C-alpha cells in the first residue's frame, strides 16, 4: 500500500544520498610545496648572562626545508650556542646537576637533562656555585627559555603555495588541485577564495583560533587538511579540495613531555686545527598536510548488491502489516 | 526456469569475479632505495656576465638524499652563488627592482620576487642602471635560467633499487617486493623484466613518455607506482607487485606558479672571521614511490551477506515472470 | 522452529561480533619522536692500513634527524674518510679495478662498485699492486667492513619517545596517543606498561627478537606498528593504541643487494684554498611509525543494508526445513 511507496521512497532515497550504487575508492595524494617570505631578526637575547645583539636577514634557504613526507618545516625562534669542542667540562647548574662535594658525581653517569658523560668530579661553574664535570661537547648548551618574543615572529607573514596531485588507479582518473588559467595572484579565504592554494600562516593560524605568536616561541606542529569529495558519474560531477586547519600538537605545557616543536642541529667546522661545532637549538612549526578523499562512480555490482538487501525490505515490509 | 539458471550463473559470477566471497584489507607499506651512478660535470656557465669552467665528479653523497617518505630527490642541475654575506646591496635588476630614483624604494619593503628588505635607497647595480638597495645575503643570486643543457644530464643513466615491504596486519600476512634468489642483475623492462625492482630512470622517463633532459633542466616530480593485487585463499595465490610511472609535477610553465622542482640549499661558512654562505639553486626530479594494494581472503560472514542480498533475486527473480 | 531461532541469533551475532550495525572510517595519524640518549665512542679502528684511535662523545645532533615521514634515524656504526678532493687517483683494489696495464683501463668506464670515472691509465696503489686511475674526489673510500662492534653501540640504550594524533574526520572524532595526566616516566613493557609511549630501543629488538648489536653493526630497518582499534558508539568505548614490532629489513645478506642501511654523507669544506670534502658512510636503523586503524560508529543505512541481507535467511533458512 502506501507504506510500501514510503519503503521504496526511503530506500532508493538511502541508496541515492548513501551514494551505494557507486564504488568508493580511496586516492593517491601528492604533495609540492613552495613556501615564500623573509624575515628580519633584530632583536636583544642573554647569551652566558650578557647581553648580546642578534640581527640579520633570513630568507628560504635560512629557516626552511623541503618538503619531505606530505610535510614542511618553518624555523621561528633560535638559541644559539657556538665554539662547541670534544673535551671535560661543568654542567649546566641546574637542580640535578648541582654537586656539594665529588660524592655526589659518579664517573660515567648519564642523565636524561645532561648532554655529557660524568668524570666523577666535581667542579665550579661560576663563582663557588660547583656542577658535576662532564665530558661532551663543551661549553654546554644554557638551560635557558627560547626568545621571549620569537626571533622569526615575521614567520605569520610568510606564504606556503600547495600543488596536491591525487589519482584514482581503479578508476583511471587523474587531477589536481590547481586547474588550469586560474587566478594564482590570491591568499586562501574560507569564504573569498575557498580554491586559493597559497596560504598565510597566519590566517591558518587564525582559522584554527591558535595565536601564531605563542606557538612560535617554543614550535608547533600544525596540519592542513586537503579533504576530496568526488563524483565521477557525470550526471552530478564534482571533485575538488576542501581546506580545513586542525592543530597538531598536544598543548601539554609539561616540561616533562617535551612541548612544542624543537631539534638540535649541529654544524661541524674546523677551527685552529681543533674540530669544533656550533649547535643550534631550532623551534618553529611543522605544518603537516594530510591529504584524504574519496572517489565514486556506479557499479553494477555494488547496485545489484544493494537491490538484493532491498527486496527483502520490499518482502518484509509486506509481512510487517 | 532458464532465467532462474542464469540469474544463480550471473550472480555467483559477480561473486566469483568480484571477489565478494573475500574480505579485503588495505596494505602496509616500507621503502627502501639505493640510487647507483655518477656523473661528470664538464661545462661552461656565465656568472655575472662572465664565463666560468663549471667541472667536478658527483657521486651519490653529491646528488641525492635518503628516502624521506617514501620518496628520494636525485639534483640534475644547479645554479650556485657563492661567497654571500650578510650586508647592503642593490637588488637584482628586475621589472620590479629598478628605480629611477629614491622615490622607488621605500625603506622596510619586502616583495616575493627578491630576497631582502630595501634600506629605502636607490643605487647603481651596474653602469647608470639603478635598483633599490636591500639588505640581504649580499650579493644577490642572479635572475637568470637554469644551464641551457643539464649539468648532471647523465642522471637518466643513474639507477635506484626499490625495496618494498609490504603486510596486512588483520590477516597477518607480509611480503616483500623481492622474492628470495632472483637474478638481481637486470633493468626493469615492461616485458622483458616486469619483476627486476632496478629501475633506470630514463626508461621510467620513456615510460611516461617524458624526455628526461627537459625535465632535468628545470627539475620535476616522476612517480613510481607499486600495484599490489593480493589473493591469500591458496586455490588462487597471487601477490605480487605491478610497477607502473607517472609523471606528478604539473608542466605548468608559468613564472606565477613556480614550475619545475627546485630548493635553495644554503652552505654556511667563516672566511676572514665573516660568517658567509654560499647559496645553491638546486634542481632535480623527485621521485615518489606510491605503493598501494589490496589483500583478500574469504570471510564467511562477507560470503553470508551476500547470499543474503543473492536470495531475494532467487525470489524476486521468480516474481518477475 | 528451533533453527529459525539458531538463524536469528546467528545472523545477530555475526552481526554484533563483526560489528556491521557500525559504519567504519579509516584514521589520519600525526606523529612527532623526540629521541633521548647519548653515547661514547672509545674505540680502535684501522684507516689505510694504520691503527687510529677514534673516540669523542656523541649526542642527539650527532646521530639522529628529525622525524620525516612518520620514521626517524638513528646512527649506528660510520667509517669516515676525510680530506678528500677533487683529482685523479688510482682506485681501490678490488677484483673489478686490478689491472696488470693500461689495456685493463678505458678511459670514461663507470663501474657500479666504483665512485670515478676512468682516465684510461694503470697506476699503483701500493707497492706493486695495480689499479684503474679514475677521476673522482681523492682519496676513494677504501673498501672494508663496517667496525667490528658497532661504535655506537650503546644506541641500544636510546629512548624514543613518540606522540601519535590520530583523527577520524567522517566522525569528527580527534584522540591522541597520550592521554592527559598519565605518568611518563615508564618504559614501554608488553605487560607491564602497554601504553608508555617511551620505548627503549634495545627492547623493541628483543620483542622482535632480532639482536641490536648485530643490526647495528651494518644497519637495519625496524618497524614501530601502532594499531588503532575504536569504538564511538558509547555503549562500548574504546579507542587506544597497541604498539607492536616488526623487522623490516629483508636480512639478505648479499653484497649485490646491498645489505643493512647506510649511507653516504658529505661534509663540505675549503682547506688551503682548495674544495674539500670529509666523506661519512653512515650506518644506523630507521624507524619506520606505522599507524593504522579504524574507526567505527553505528549507521542506520548500514545496519538497514545488513538486515537486508539477513530476511533473505530469515525466508530461506524457512525454505530449507
Ligand atoms: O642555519 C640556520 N638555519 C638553517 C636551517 N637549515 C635549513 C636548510 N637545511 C637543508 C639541509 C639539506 C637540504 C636542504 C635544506 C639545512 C638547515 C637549520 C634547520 O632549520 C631550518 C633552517 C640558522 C639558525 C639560526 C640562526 N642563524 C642561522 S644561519 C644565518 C647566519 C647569519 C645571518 C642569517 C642567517
Ligand atoms: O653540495 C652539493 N650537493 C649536495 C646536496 N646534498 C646532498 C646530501 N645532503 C644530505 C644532508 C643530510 C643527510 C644526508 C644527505 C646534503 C645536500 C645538496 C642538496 O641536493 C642534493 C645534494 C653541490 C651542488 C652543486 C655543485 N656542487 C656541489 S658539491 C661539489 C663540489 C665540488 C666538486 C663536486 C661536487
Ligand atoms: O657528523 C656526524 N653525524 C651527523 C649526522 N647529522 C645529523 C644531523 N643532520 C641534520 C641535517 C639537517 C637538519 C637536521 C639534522 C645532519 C647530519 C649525519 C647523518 O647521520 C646522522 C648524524 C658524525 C658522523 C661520524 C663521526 N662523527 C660525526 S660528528 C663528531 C665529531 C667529533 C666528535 C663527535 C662527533
Ligand atoms: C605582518 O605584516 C603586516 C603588514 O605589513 C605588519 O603590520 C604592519 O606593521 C607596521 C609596523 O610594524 C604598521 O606600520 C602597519 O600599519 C601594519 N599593517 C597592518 C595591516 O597591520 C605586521 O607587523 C607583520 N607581522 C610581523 C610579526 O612582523
Ligand atoms: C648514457 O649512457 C649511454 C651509454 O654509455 C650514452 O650513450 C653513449 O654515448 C657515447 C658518447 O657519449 C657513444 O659513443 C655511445 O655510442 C653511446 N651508446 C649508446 C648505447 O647510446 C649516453 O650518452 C649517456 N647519457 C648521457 C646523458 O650522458
Ligand atoms: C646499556 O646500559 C646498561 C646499564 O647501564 C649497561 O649494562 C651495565 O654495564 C656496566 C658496565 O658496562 C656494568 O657494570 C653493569 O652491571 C651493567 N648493568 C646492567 C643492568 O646490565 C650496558 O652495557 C649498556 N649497553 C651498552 C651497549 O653500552
Ligand atoms: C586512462 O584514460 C585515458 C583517457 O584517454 C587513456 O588514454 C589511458 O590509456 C587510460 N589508462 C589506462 C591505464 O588505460
Ligand atoms: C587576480 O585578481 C586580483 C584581485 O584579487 C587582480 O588584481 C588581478 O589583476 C587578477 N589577475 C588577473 C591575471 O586577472
Ligand atoms: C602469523 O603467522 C605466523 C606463522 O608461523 C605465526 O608464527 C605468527 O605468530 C602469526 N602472528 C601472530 C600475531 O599470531
Ligand atoms: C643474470 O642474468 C644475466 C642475463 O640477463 C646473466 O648474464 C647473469 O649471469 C645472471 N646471473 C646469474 C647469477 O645467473
Ligand atoms: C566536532 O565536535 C565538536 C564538539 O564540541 C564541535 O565543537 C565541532 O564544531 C565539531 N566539528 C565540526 C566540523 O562541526
Ligand atoms: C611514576 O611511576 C614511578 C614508578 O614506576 C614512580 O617512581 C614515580 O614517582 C611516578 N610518578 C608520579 C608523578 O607519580
Amino acid at each position: 500500500w502506501i507504506f510500501h511507496a514510503l519503503v521504496f521512497s526511503y530506500i532508493s532515497f538511502a541508496l541515492i544520498s548513501d551514494k551505494r550504487y557507486q564504488k568508493k575508492e580511496p586516492l593517491i595524494s601528492s604533495v609540492h610545496t613552495k613556501v615564500k617570505g623573509i624575515a628580519e631578526v633584530k632583536a636583544e637575547i642573554l647569551e652566558n648572562g650578557m647581553k648580546k645583539m642578534v640581527s640579520g636577514v633570513f630568507d628560504t634557504a635560512d629557516y626552511t626545508f623541503p618538503l619531505q613526507g606530505n610535510s614542511f618545516f618553518v624555523m621561528t625562534n633560535f638559541i644559539k650556542t657556538e665554539g662547541q669542542q670534544q673535551g671535560l667540562c661543568p654542567d649546566f647548574p641546574t637542580a640535578r646537576t648541582i654537586c656539594s662535594s665529588d660524592r655526589g658525581c659518579k664517573k660515567g653517569r648519564m642523565d636524561p637533562q645532561s648532554k655529557g658523560i660524568q668524570t666523577g668530579r666535581c667542579v665550579v661553574y661560576k663563582e663557588r656555585l660547583k656542577t658535576c664535570e662532564v665530558s661532551a661537547w663543551c661549553p654546554i648548551e644554557e638551560v635557558k627559555d627560547a626568545p621571549r618574543p620569537a626571533l622569526l615572529n615575521s614567520a605569520e607573514n610568510f606564504t606556503v603555495l600547495i600543488k596536491n596531485n591525487i589519482d584514482f588507479p581503479g578508476h583511471n582518473y587523474t587531477t589536481r588541485n590547481i586547474l588550469p588559467g586560474v587566478n594564482i595572484t590570491c591568499t586562501f579565504h574560507k569564504t573569498q577564495n575557498p580554491q586559493c592554494p597559497i596560504f598565510r600562516l597566519g590566517d591558518i593560524f587564525q582559522e584554527t583560533g591558535d595565536s601564531f605568536s605563542d606557538v612560535a616561541i617554543q614550535g608547533g606542529i600544525m596540519g592542513i587538511e586537503i579533504y576530496w569529495d568526488c563524483n565521477l558519474d557525470g550526471w552530478f560531477h564534482h571533485c575538488r579540495p576542501k581546506y580545513s586547519f586542525r592543530r597538531l600538537d598536544d598543548k601539554t605545557t609539561s616540561e616533562s613531555l617535551y612541548p612544542g616543536y624543537n631539534f638540535r642541529y649541529a654544524k661541524y667546522y674546523k677551527e685552529n686545527n681543533v674540530e669544533k661545532r656550533t649547535l643550534i637549538k631550532v623551534f618553529g612549526i611543522r605544518f603537516d598536510i594530510l591529504v584524504f578523499g574519496t572517489g565514486g562512480k556506479f557499479n553494477v555490482i555494488q547496485l545489484a548488491v544493494y537491490i538484493g538487501s532491498v527486496i527483502s525490505y520490499f518482502g518484509l515490509a509486506t509481512v510487517f502489516i
